């Protein structure tokens, strides 16, 4: 299962989202 | 209150982290 | 200005994402 | 050993832990 991290709001949803792609690409690297 | 799917713990925690600094960052 | 030191290319542009948002969530 | 410029005290420390959690992590 994956985890579900809860965030407030769609603004740091986005954020959250973009950073995410970028460290899963750092830790298959 | 949204909820973002995360694959690894790992990646999990350093998302939890960097929430509390976008969270806080909200204040300035 | 501050500077914050960093250490390897890798750490350098992550820190540089992550700058990116923190700042826009004053936005 | 580079240095990223940052406008702001508070977001320079806010990065500073970010960056110790990140260099943790990998």
């Amino acid at each position: 299962e994956l985890l579900y991290l809860p965030v407030r709001g769609r603004e740091t949803y986005e954020m959250l989202l973009k950073i995410k792609e970028s460290l899963e690409l750092m830790q298959y690297l």
